[PDB]
């Protein structure tokens, strides 16, 4: 009877492509690409996210009326701000390299907002009451910012502020503070009774100095005097000191604060869930172990990297043709395996894998796939950057990398999978071949090969035909005087 | 007679380098890196660039008397100045972040200069006419800007401007304006009769004060005074407010703009002409559906990679060698195919392509040389960026990435050809020899194989044999007892 | 007897991973991947180091007393610190676009120190011998820096300063100066005479306007007030202009200079050597033609590209098995050479190299692995790059090219040899296979092969044998009477 050579194939329609042919089926792939995501804002790194909802950085860190919370975790990750954060600096004017203060927090490995200027009687002689405002109303009433003071005169005089800090909590101290600019002369002398209002700022690694621009502009929440913020960062040991004159908003909390590398911002209305997380988007987090990832460009923690393609996958199966040996197509009455023979005896009609072959080839078609994905080195990072109004030849600098590295990862990634399937693709028929031929290695002659891929073996034999196989062991010469009659 | 089989070998001397053999010639090949280009300077994108003869753009956006045109088109794609672009601000002073309106400019769907303060009576009491000086001669007169006008106290009094506009247009609104810092308190006092002359604007995203710095200074263009070129974009609904009670240039036409992403600057001497473009550099205009290009590293559009290689040529005919079967050498006999078959019969001297095998190939082969060009993803860029004096640190930086990237595609692209030539050049080998084999599955016994690389048959045939071979239908034992004594 | 064929097989214990198989040996390989540095800061593309042992940049330029040497060379390729450079601007404040000077000064084709404005008698009716201070001191006695003058009134007033320089040296011109901020307006008064204290500087490409700003500040070496520290490029044929009615730190020293593309900072105490050098690293020189190293980041020169990777190694010899033919396994018993003859004859036990196919595959070989160093397009980057408190939006995109093209590397470079490894160590099988079928291009049918690899011949024969398989030549039928009854 006959024995027959080639590989199971298989129900299913899963298609790669191969540099050489489009748009072929094999019997198993490995999908390199995560076109699904978790669709949630997820625990990362140990640690949850700080969620700002309705409020911005800018409001949160002055913190406006309208937003009110504890830290969303002692130690965060990420900020996350909701897709409308219309709430931020209610009182307008410019928040003074406010995207390098938005680097700086983005992560925290502590935080805790504490009263280094107390509101209780740190500030004699002056007011800290009445300093309150329409532009950021609550209860129908005037209200202002909770983090910061503003002064004003008492009584008909403003005496000069001589405010001090010493580091002494043994942390970097996050400061801040504002300027007020009134809109006239006559609000100005009014508030402060001093036309040459000043502020001056000290401190070992920092000093500067400022002044009031007082002039009419448009209405902004109908408010035309503007107010400028700024911010500081005091190293242990290191002093700060304020002087004004005149125009302030001085601090009434300070922050305490140490840093990690850290990792940016994120906005989206997607809801907060407890569970754990390596790799987030602004659409949902991801877990994974996979190269490449196509739901966003924007990335936080341990990126896989981004990709435009939709198909990146590679083969591990075969090529699926159930359409006799390998020539003519598999066989679907072949399962648990790969390649294997059909064999006959008394009994018959076996269809069988070869267990230590299919397994050699797995091993190394598993390393294979996982090499792909091992050596990827990731490594923690933030992909998305701020940058303002007059930044623009940086905005698209920055523009210039990540299409680069788009454009990189693309080709290299579509030609890598394209390589790497054209040599798997024929790395099975060269097993199968090779397979073949080691089957040759008894049948030197005593056989007749038939262009189907198959054997004819030229005399009657029990199973102990397919035991010389699987054992290799054939003891060829006396197999040919059965055979004789059917060779001549 | 004989059956040989070989390959179409050809009369051109084509190279391409394979990484195991340098200096190889195959008989075509396709290049995929352009060394030409059109040598002009072309439509892009559906529109016209602007070009600015002899003035630079800011001298252009000034209206320097020495430039005079309409815009060259209501839409734009690129910005380009002759490499001679000697005049442009020609009352000497800084342009204030010149290097961001060359940007935001380099391309705009639509431009029109309108004047929102129009030089009829929007300046009573107030010169208008003799703001003009021999540092923009014309006609040995003295002249000055078309599109400022600098202001001037008329009598003996210069009232404070209180100038507004608020924009209606339904815009963006693209607004600038001067400031001049005379040389001397004397020149200060007769022109503009306040030494506390300053300016202010106003704006809801932005505000800011200036101020003028009487010092003299080093003669250029013999001007000892220096005026500084200041710019604002005013959003739609938005107000912009000038006041003044002193040096100013203000604005008398201001400019309606919309802006897509865009792509910036080149400067070149090459004339522009109508044929239409996709793809751009300083020297001249490319069309082109090729992945790389070596002639120059700027671009505009939808750029081809810069490579610094000269040949990257793909093979797609086979190893030629003119120099009996394909172990010899190709045949210069054969024509309009790669594979075939020589053969003799009654008539006989038959040289012939095997039509589906050769098309069976090329389309592979197409497909091949294809997948490199077609997942390519290029897209819209502007590659050369402008840093001014002390921005070098962003310059280097700009500078490695462009080499970063460079490094990259050459490394990339000069491997990528090498491995795929490797592969084709033993892929068709390859395909002869299976070609060669798929003749063994009828000539298994029945014919003398000879190490050229072709049979001789046993016995005579007419066209029948090749009958025989092209459909694959051969009867083999009738056919041994002819050549029974030959193969006795 | 028998004509055996294989491989030499080697003592060596060399290791190359596969894609297909990890950890295997290999007789032979080219390591591409720099583990060891030669330990030395060295003089590179035919210049010195400048080495500032002590004292940094912001000391040397302004020539601190405690930093005393010639320029190391009058060219140098690249600025040293030592680890400890605590040396500096001893008199405390900011020096303004500090890592921009920096930067410009990192490489000079000259240098020489010049005394633009001279001690002697420059400085009429004012001070300049006593302008000294404790911050920087030496024998215990109040001292100054060296390249600056700190003038001071003289008697009972202060004369504007009217200083001019025409730059008729035809190189670039280095200039600086320092602004004095006294701590209080007692100070101010007792030192300069005026509370009205100001300093321009005026230049053709530049102006500016400086002003003091009198507040006390936090100690730091004990000084309150604090020295802000400016600099200047005056081009060829230019003019530099001073003037002050106050606040001065004027030059004594200018610097000739002419620069050429440059590269930066070394920070490290490794000892100079005098050993020429191409490629840099903050540890240690390297002398290399490979195209990765590991060794650190930070470049400068023609760098190799650094990679995470640990174990660059191609293939070049076979796999190593010492465990008959190559199917069991390679010989020992052949030196000088790769795929080889064991044969017989009346002298017999030959194992002997064949030299012209070895030849042949280490042409090739040698081909393929200098392929991948000679593509490599090596030019020459400062890859380090500095950024100051608040510029971190960059100091981090800096950070996301660096590690990009890491990323990038790492998983081209670690593919690639494991693409070129599954290549050559199949090349050799498929070199050796194809040596063997060329035997079997003279062995069709007259001997008996063995599934060891090798042949039985079926007659008897001298070292004739061996010279009809290396010359090809085997008048087959002649021969066959005597294989005719071993044959049957
Ligand atoms: C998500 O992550 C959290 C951590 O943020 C996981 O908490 C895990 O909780 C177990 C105990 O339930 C921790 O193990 C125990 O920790 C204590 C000290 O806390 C130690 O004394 C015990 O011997 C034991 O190790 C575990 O360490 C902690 N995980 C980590 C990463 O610290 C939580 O289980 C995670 N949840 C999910 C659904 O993955
Ligand atoms: C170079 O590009 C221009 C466009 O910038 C090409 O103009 C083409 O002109 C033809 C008419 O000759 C347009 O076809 C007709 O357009 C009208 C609207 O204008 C429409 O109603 C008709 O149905 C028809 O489409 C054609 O659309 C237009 N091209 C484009 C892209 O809009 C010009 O022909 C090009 N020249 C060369 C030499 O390539
Ligand atoms: C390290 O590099 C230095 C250069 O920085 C090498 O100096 C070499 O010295 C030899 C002396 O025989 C020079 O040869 C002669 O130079 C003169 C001009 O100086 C010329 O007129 C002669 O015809 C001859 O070329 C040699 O040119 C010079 N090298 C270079 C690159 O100019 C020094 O030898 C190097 N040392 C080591 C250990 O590599
Ligand atoms: C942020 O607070 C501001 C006021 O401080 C809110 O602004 C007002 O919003 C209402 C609608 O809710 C508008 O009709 C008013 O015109 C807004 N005020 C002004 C002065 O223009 C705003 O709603 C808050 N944002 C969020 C997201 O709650
Ligand atoms: C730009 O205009 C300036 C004057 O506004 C021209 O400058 C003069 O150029 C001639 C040579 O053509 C010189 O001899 C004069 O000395 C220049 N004048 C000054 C005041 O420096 C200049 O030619 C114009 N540029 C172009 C390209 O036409
Ligand atoms: C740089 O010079 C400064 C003084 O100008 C030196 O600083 C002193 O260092 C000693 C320790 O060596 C300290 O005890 C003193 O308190 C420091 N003085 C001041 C004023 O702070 C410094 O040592 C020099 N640096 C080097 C590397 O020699
Ligand atoms: C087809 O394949 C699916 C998916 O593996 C499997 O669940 C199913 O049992 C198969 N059915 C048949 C009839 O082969
Ligand atoms: C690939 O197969 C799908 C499903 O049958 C078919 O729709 C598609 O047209 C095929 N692709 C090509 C390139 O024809
Ligand atoms: C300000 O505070 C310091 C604290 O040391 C004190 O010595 C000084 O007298 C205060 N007043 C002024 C005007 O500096
Ligand atoms: C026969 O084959 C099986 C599976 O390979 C093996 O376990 C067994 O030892 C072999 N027996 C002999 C006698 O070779
Ligand atoms: C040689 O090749 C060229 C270009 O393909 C062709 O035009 C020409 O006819 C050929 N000539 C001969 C003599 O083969
Ligand atoms: C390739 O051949 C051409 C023509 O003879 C010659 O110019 C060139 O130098 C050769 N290149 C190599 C690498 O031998
Ligand atoms: C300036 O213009 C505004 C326009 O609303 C006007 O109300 C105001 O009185 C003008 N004058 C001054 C001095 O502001
Ligand atoms: C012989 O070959 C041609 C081309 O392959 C084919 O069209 C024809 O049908 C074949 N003959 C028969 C009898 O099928
Ligand atoms: C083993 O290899 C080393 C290094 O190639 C060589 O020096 C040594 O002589 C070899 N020794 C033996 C015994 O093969
Ligand atoms: C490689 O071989 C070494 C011994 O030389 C062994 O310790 C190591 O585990 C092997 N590698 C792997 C991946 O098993
Ligand atoms: C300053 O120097 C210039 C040029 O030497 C000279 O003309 C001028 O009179 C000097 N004095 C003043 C007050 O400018
Ligand atoms: C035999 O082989 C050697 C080495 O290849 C060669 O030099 C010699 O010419 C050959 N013999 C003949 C007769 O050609």
């Amino acid at each position: 009877d006959t024995l027959c050579i080639g590989y199971h194939a298989n129900n299913s329609t899963d298609t790669v492509d191969t540099v050489l042919e489009k748009n072929v089926t094999v019997t198993h792939s490995v999908n390199l690409l995560e076109d699904k995501h978790n669709g949630k804002l997820c625990k990362l790194r140990g640690v949850a996210p700080l969620h700002l909802g309705k409020c911005n950085i800018a409001g949160w860190i002055l913190g406006n009326p309208e937003c009110e919370s504890l830290s969303t975790a002692r130690s965060w990750s990420y900020i996350v701000e909701t897709s409308n954060s219309d709430n931020g600096t209610c009182y307008p004017g410019d928040f003074i390299n406010y995207e390098e203060l938005r680097e700086q927090l983005s992560s925290v490995s502590s935080f805790e907002r504490f009263e280094i200027f107390p509101k209780t009687s740190s500030w004699p002689n002056h007011d800290s009451d009445n300093g309150v405002t329409a532009a950021c109303p609550h209860a129908g009433a005037k209200s202002f910012y909770k983090n910061l003071i503003w002064l004003v005169k008492k009584g008909k005089s403003y005496p000069k502020i001589n405010q001090t800090y010493i580091n002494d909590k043994g942390k970097e101290v996050l400061v801040l503070w504002g300027i007020h600019h009134p809109p006239t002369i006559a609000d100005q002398q009014s508030l402060y009774q001093n036309a040459d209002a000043y502020v001056f700022v000290g401190t070992s690694r920092y000093s500067k100095k400022f002044k009031p621009e007082i002039a009419t502009r448009p209405k902004v929440r109908d408010r035309e005097g503007r107010m400028n913020y700024y911010w500081t960062l005091v190293e242990p040991g290191d002093k700060i000191t304020f002087e004004a004159t005149g125009n302030l908003v001085a601090p009434r909390y300070a922050f305490t604060m140490e840093r990690d590398a850290g990792s940016g911002i994120i906005i989206s209305d997607t809801p907060v869930h407890d569970c754990n997380t390596t790799c987030q988007t602004p659409e949902g987090a991801i877990n994974t172990s996979l190269p490449f990832q196509n739901v966003h460009p924007i990335t936080i923690g341990k990126c896989p990297k981004y990709v435009k393609s939709t198909k990146l996958r590679l083969a591990t199966g075969l090529r699926n043709v159930p359409s006799a040996g390998f020539i003519e197509g598999g066989w679907t009455g072949m399962v648990d395996g790969w390649y294997g023979y059909h064999h006959q005896n008394e009994q018959g009609s076996g269809y069988a894998a070869d267990l230590k072959s299919t397994q050699n080839a797995i091993d190394k078609i598993t390393n294979k796939v996982n090499s792909v994905i091992e050596k990827m080195n990731t490594q923690f990072t933030a992909v998305g950057k701020e940058f303002n109004h007059l930044e623009k030849r940086i905005e698209n600098l920055n523009k210039k990398v990540d299409d680069g590295f788009l454009d990189i990862w693309t080709y290299n990634a579509e030609l890598l999978v394209l390589l790497e399937n054209e040599r798997t693709l024929d790395y099975h028929d060269s097993n199968v071949k090779n397979l073949y031929e080691k089957v040759r290695n008894q049948l030197k002659n005593n056989a007749k090969e038939i262009g189907n891929g198959c054997f004819e073996f030229y005399h009657k034999c029990d199973n102990t035909c397919m035991e010389s196989v699987k054992n290799g062991t054939y003891d060829y010469p006396k197999y040919s005087e059965e055979a004789k009659l059917n060779r001549e």
